[PDB]
């Protein structure tokens, strides 16, 4: 169920916003609201928009645990006050790099990142498989 | 409509696979099966792993319309054969760059993207409010 996913994920997000110092909760709640409003105006399905918010929120919380929340805020202000869409995406990509790297520093994140690397062997073969198919084409 | 968004997503993905050149149909199917295995083992809930694959497959289909599918396949192999997790993340970041590049080249996507660049003011102020509190 769609409503089941949105519930699962928005429950996750609300917990993250409750594990934050009070005083920020109201502002985070308002940022949560208007991002959800903006994403819906994109026209992307609500499940997709909510899973995006939830995953980015999870990684925001993780990176805050390794000190990066000041850095990611400053980037967000820079992406939104930016002159063109090109520059916005670049900072968006920069923020993503910081997020994923904190997933690499986190010892549980790094444990799973290494699994994903190891279990990627059966995948490489089937990618090379059809890279081969595509060059002949 | 259908309660099972898994039913909704796999039908959507299967429609992408069913329209690829027939010579890829099976290898893609296998890729879909084992990428599900892996996400499952990353601790992702099966409703979410299936949705990720469909939303990603969507972006692959759009990037393949601008010629980039060869590049994204090569990046995938290189990332999976990287010597360390930080290398892997580096190339994964390049696959995102291609994804955003294709949303911008799509005519509907740039309209929506340009809207945010003119609909980020409200979040800018609330972000700056949070910035001041932290200081």
């Amino acid at each position: 169920g769609s409503e089941d996913v949105i519930k699962q994920a928005l429950k996750r997000v609300q917990q993250y916003i409750q594990q934050a110092p009070n005083g920020y909760r109201d502002v985070i709640q308002q940022i949560l609201q208007t991002v959800l409003k903006i994403l819906k105006l994109m026209g992307m399905p609500e499940v997709e928009a909510v899973l995006i918010v939830a995953y980015v929120a999870e990684m925001l919380v993780l990176a805050a645990k390794y000190g990066y929340i000041d850095e990611l805020l400053k980037l967000a202000k820079e992406a939104l006050e930016a002159d063109d869409v090109d520059k916005m995406i670049e900072i968006f990509l920069k923020m993503l790099k910081i997020m994923f790297l904190a997933l690499a520093l986190d010892p549980e994140g790094l444990k799973k990142l290494k699994e994903l690397k190891k279990n990627g062997s059966e995948e490489v073969r089937k990618l090379i498989e059809e890279v081969i198919k595509q060059l002949k084409q």
